[PDB]
């Protein structure tokens, strides 16, 4: 619906001189404009204030003086609140943002006062769920028939598959509308907003000023997700997993994307049901994904078709929706990407036995002995009857036979587990070479302790890097920009303790 989404910036400041110099932050950032939390200042002299906040603010302002009935920090009498909305109206404010349980009074009282470059934003908020399409469009006609400029429904997110459902509202409702999503699982309702409709989007200051879950930062927006980018057209790609907000695969996707001018975005997606994720997202829009825990295997059965070393192996982490009948294809960029990183580094140990460890412990077969060692002994035991390789139970792992190699493929040592390995550093010494797949920290206690066990160790991120690009390929048809990957996660990709959420 009509123009590209714009970037807000929540100001919080519990002071006005700090709100003051937020709002020049917020146009230093690249922000569009400024949501003036009204409700989070401790000291408050509105007339005073808020003359000075729209004189020395270098972007438009929107004031918003949330009650604690909505969800915001303000107590008191509700006629002194809405004396100073329209205190702001009256000072030159571009926007103010009235709940809709008042709208109606409010709007009537400035009815015909209102000057010339001044919308009424009238919100409602929803901290339990989203709604269905018939709720939400019930929604939207009072909202409008409060005499609203504009409409704003926050929901929550409860899964993934309702950031559908606003989507669909922003995208169809004929009124200019900011639609979001709270919550971690609502996040790809805060990135899209270009390409579905939405007339706004909030973008903190910084990682620590957030007004409402699941709000991104605004550097992130606009140069991790590429945000002025995203348009109508614009193909959606996602990393599919749980958890995911440590994932770089945004990262590295979209610098390429940019650099070779393909029209895509990728997001995070942190899906609980895998079935209900490809079924609520089935539309030509969303072109592929990437797999990760726990959706490895269960993306093999849901692939339409799948490729054969994919078959072969058990698992998919990369699903490509092709255009035609559009359909799913699945297809493993584990296998080429670990064997790879390991040979470069250069029995086999495959600590895992999940898709990661399927198609490592595939791979490893197609050239020595490889015995699987998984917690779950189950897995380890039917996947170690299938390359003709041995099961062993997590916790004799820590004996062993030497120069052989060991291939973490599990979670353990991930942030924030910076202290926890599969495997003891006394274990360490009858293993050649240590590869872990976990690339987030770079550096694990697993290879840290490993270099100093004086074995080869073989960084996570060697693996990701290269099924990154393979899967690069596969989502665009373009040829795998190998430099240019190294390139992007050495300069964009090397910061610890990052989450996207
Ligand atoms: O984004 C990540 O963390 C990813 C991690 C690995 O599991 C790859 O197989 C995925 O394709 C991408």
């Amino acid at each position: 619906v009509k123009n590209p989404s714009l970037i807000c910036a929540p100001v919080m400041a519990d002071s006005i001189d700090k709100m003051v110099i937020e709002t020049s932050k917020a146009h230093e950032l690249g922000a569009d404009l400024v949501e003036i939390r009204l409700d989070w200042l401790k000291d408050f002299n509105p007339l005073e204030d808020l003359k000075t906040i729209i004189k020395k603010s270098p972007l438009p302002t929107l004031f918003t003086y949330r009650p604690k009935w909505e969800g915001g920090q303000y107590e008191g009498d509700e006629n002194e609140r809405r004396d100073v909305l329209r205190l702001a109206m009256e000072l030159g404010a571009d926007y103010i943002d009235v709940e809709l349980q008042v709208a109606s009074e409010f709007i009537k009282s400035i009815d015909g006062k209102k000057p010339g470059k001044f919308k009424v934003i009238v919100s409602s908020h929803n901290y339990q769920n989203t709604p269905s399409v018939e709720d939400l469009d019930g929604l939207v006609a009072r909202i409008q028939q409060t005499g609203a400029d504009i409409v704003k429904i926050a929901t929550t997110a409860v899964d993934i598959a309702d950031v559908a459902r606003m989507f669909h509202i922003t995208s169809k409702a004929q009124v200019p509308t900011i639609g979001l999503v709270m919550g971690e699982r609502g996040l790809m309702s805060r990135i899209l907003c270009s390409k579905f409709g939405g007339y706004l989007t909030f973008g903190t200051l910084d990682s620590s000023k957030v007004s409402a879950p699941g709000q991104p930062t605004i550097k992130d927006l606009l140069d991790l997700y590429n945000f002025r980018r995203i348009g109508p057209d614009t193909k959606v790609y996602g990393i599919i997993g749980k958890p995911v907000s440590h994932s770089k695969s945004p990262i590295v996707h979209n610098q390429a994307f940019k650099s070779v001018d393909f029209n895509g975005v990728y997001v995070h997606l942190l899906v609980d049901n895998l079935v209900s994720f490809l079924q609520a997202y089935s539309s030509s829009d969303f072109a592929g994904f990437s797999c990760t825990i726990p959706h490895k295997e269960a993306a093999l059965q849901c692939c339409d078709e799948v490729d054969p070393l994919a078959k072969s192996i058990g698992a998919v982490n990369t699903i490509l929706r092709r255009k035609s009948d559009g359909k799913l294809l699945g297809y493993n960029t584990d296998c080429i990407g670990s064997i790879s990183a390991i040979e470069d580094g250069l029995t086999v140990v495959v600590i895992g036995a999940g898709g990661a460890g399927k198609a490592l412990a595939y791979g490893a077969k197609e050239k020595a002995k490889v015995v699987i060692a998984n917690r779950t002994y189950e897995r380890a035991l039917e996947l170690a009857e299938a390359i003709g390789g041995k099961a062993l139970s997590l916790t004799d792992l820590d004996n062993y036979e030497d120069g052989m190699v060991l291939a973490n493929t599990t979670s353990m040592g991930m942030q924030p587990n910076v202290e926890e390995t599969p495997i003891s550093k006394d274990a360490l010494k009858h293993y050649a070479l240590v590869f872990d797949a976990v690339y987030t920290p770079r550096i694990t206690r697993l290879l840290r302790e490993a270099e100093e066990s004086g074995a080869i160790t073989v960084s996570g991120s060697e693996m990701f890097v290269r099924q990154a690009y393979e899967q690069f390929e596969i989502f665009t048809g373009l040829p795998a920009p190998k430099e240019l990957y190294w390139q992007i996660m050495s300069k964009y990709g090397s910061r610890e303790n990052l989450y996207f959420q």
